């Protein structure tokens, strides 16, 4: 993995700490080669988690329902299998269709307005 990347399992991640909204962080993500992340287990989740400072700072992930409500996908080619909601999620309401992590005391995932500014977690092979 490139410099300020840490590698889990055959990918490297970054936290990019900058707020952006969702789409500018995809973007950003997408200069270095990357996506916004996925996340498809308990220990993928805890890694990602562990990047994002003592903090555990809310992040954008690359996941969102945008085109058909309930329908949710990823932008790296994996499917939705792992979620971590919390309580009272998702909302499935168009106008908050991206996925934030590090939510709340819990650390947990809500759908929020894309146009929100979040600290992002990249991914790339």
């Amino acid at each position: 993995c490139p410099t300020d990347w840490k590698l889990f399992d055959g990918t490297c991640y970054l936290f990019n700490p900058s707020v952006l909204h969702w789409a500018d962080a995809q973007e950003s993500c997408m200069k270095e080669g990357a996506s916004l992340a996925s996340i498809h287990s308990l220990e993928q989740y805890t890694f990602v988690k562990e990047l994002t400072t003592a903090a555990l700072t809310p992040s954008w992930l690359g996941g969102g329902d945008c085109q058909v409500s309930t329908r949710w996908f990823w932008m790296d080619g994996t499917s939705m299998d792992f979620t971590d909601w919390c309580y009272a999620q998702p909302d499935t309401t168009l106008t908050e269709c991206c996925i934030q992590m590090n939510v709340g005391v819990g650390k947990c995932w809500d759908d929020t307005p894309c146009t929100h500014l979040h600290s992002s977690i990249c991914a790339k092979t």
